[PDB]
RNA sequence: GUCUCUCUCG
RNA sequence: GAGAGAGA
């Protein structure tokens, strides 16, 4: 991805996008319980912690393009995708607009809390005036739909999280770039049936895990990926994406079956504008971290892009052998031989995706289930039924969650959701983790859940 | 102040 | 109907 032009909102006519500068995080009550680094994102420019301009470190992810046209490997590994995508039978008709804005089965409603986008935010109008879970009513939509149409701006804010120091020291603060309800509405209704269809089969055949449960997915992953593992990390995936992965989607989607009008959408989101602030700029290549429909289609060009670095770097690779499943920009993959990431990663850069171990370490080692990490979980069999795998989620992480807090009336619900994740790690971690947390008055006042109906509830979800 | 999952409360 | 946590 790469910002073409950058002008000033006087220029474009387009409405200013504020969004809040101050963090809503503060020391929690178990700030001096636990160790943790972390603290709360720059927001500002004027952050005293900053060691660089805040809005260059912001939109640096922008790396440029280099592809923009498939190559012979790139086509025949979206066309591999594509056909294994057939036997899922998705629906490529259009999803009809009451669907698409208030829910099905395997399609969540559109939420009524998050924004609507340019430039209903900038106008003061909410999702709740245009939109209502107990009329179904779709008239406002088409009126708004009518009134300011499509292809609207995505609206630029930074994310209010912890972040390490040495992110907050270089302005690398994460953006949420928001689509307008406009064209979320109208991308569920091209691909709401095909985000159904991946919500209800997380695995091996859509290649992505959006819509999964780790608690109980996790004990199909060794099954679902057989053979030698193997995984890497991405730097700055979405703002690395070049146009060439956008047309590669356009083949998937034809190759399925979508109309050349569905088809047409993709081109919407290769080239973007955004507004951040008072200045709109446009983005060719990179992918929108706020669409409708972002991580289902990170996810499947994920799937392109693994397919396509195996058969450019490798001789006699087998793609019907490869199994992998994405989440976004995070990968676990398999196949019958041991797959060498130093050669995909130097193949990788000449495609502009910048690739690095899986153990963060400067060496690419060998994946294998002891180590493997997806959704930042590792996968540790249970003592008593190993074919059932729990869940890993190291105890720094949530040790560094515990210690800060955006409103402490929820520090219970906070408190028990860390819980849920951390038993996971075994009896005696768990218990440190939770005599730690009780070591303070407020700890004592916490409803705890015990480690032993945690894990009977878990064993439950299996039957 | 994006989505997915999970939990909690009327 | 409201809130939170984590992940991407
Ligand atoms: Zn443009």
């Amino acid at each position: 991805g790469e910002i073409q032009w950058v002008k000033p909102n006087k220029e474009t006519g387009r409405l200013n996008i504020n969004g809040p500068t101050r963090t809503k995080l503060e020391p929690s009550v178990f700030h001096d319980v636990f160790e943790g680094n972390k603290e709360p994102a720059v927001l500002h420019s004027k952050d005293p912690r900053l060691e660089v301009d805040f809005e260059q470190a912001l939109f640096s992810k922008y790396v440029g393009n280099t592809l923009y046209e498939p190559d012979e490997y790139i086509k025949e590994a979206a066309l591999h995708y594509a056909n294994q995508l057939k036997q899922l039978d998705i629906d490529t008709s259009q999803m009809s607009m009451e669907e698409a804005c208030y829910g099905t089965e395997n399609l969540e409603a559109i939420d009524l809390h998050s924004t609507a986008g340019y430039p209903y935010s900038a106008l003061g109008i909410k999702k709740r005036d245009i939109l209502d879970s107990t009329t179904r009513d779709v008239s406002k939509m088409k009126f708004y739909m009518d009134k300011y149409g499509l292809d609207l701006p995505y609206s630029t804010y930074v994310k209010d999280e912890l972040r390490s120091i040495d992110k907050i020291k270089k302005g690398k603060s994460r953006l949420i770039e928001a689509s307008s309800l406009n064209d979320s509405v109208y991308l569920r209704m091209t691909f709401g049936h095909l985000y159904e269809t991946f919500h209800a089969n997380p695995g091996t055949v859509t290649g992505s895990a959006v819509g999964c449960n780790p608690d109980t997915f996790w004990s199909k992953l060794p099954i679902l990926l057989p053979g030698s593992l193997f995984a890497f990390d991405y730097s700055g995936y979405d703002a690395s994406l070049s146009p060439v992965w956008f047309r590669a989607l356009e083949l998937v989607l034809r190759e399925i079956g979508y109309s050349e009008e569905a088809v047409s959408l993709v081109e919407g989101i290769n080239h973007t504008h955004h507004v951040y602030r008072n200045k709109t700029y446009c983005v060719l290549g990179g992918m929108p971290s706020g669409m409708s429909g972002t991580s289902i289609f990170n996810s499947m060009i994920n799937n392109i892009i693994i397919r396509a670095l195996l058969i450019k770097t490798f001789k006699g690779i087998d793609l019907d052998e490869l199994n992998m499943v994405a989440y976004g920009d995070d990968v676990l993959a398999s196949y019958p031989f041991p797959i060498d990431c130093l050669e995909l990663a130097r193949t990788g850069k000449e495609y502009g995706l910048t690739m690095t171990p899986a153990d963060k370490s400067p060496c690419f080692n060998e994946v294998n289930w002891d180590n493997a990490t997806f959704l930042k979980r590792g996968f540790l069999p249970d003592e008593q039924f190993p074919f059932l795998i729990h869940p890993t989620m190291p105890m720094k992480e949530i040790h560094e969650s515990i210690r800060w807090t955006k409103d402490a009336r929820n520090t219970q619900d906070h408190v028990r959701s860390l819980c849920l994740l951390a038993w996971h790690n075994g009896k005696q971690e768990y218990e440190k983790f939770v005599s730690a947390i009780r070591s303070v008055p407020v700890g004592k006042a916490l409803a705890i859940p015990n480690y032993e109906n945690l894990r009977r509830n878990w064993l439950e979800l299996f039957h």
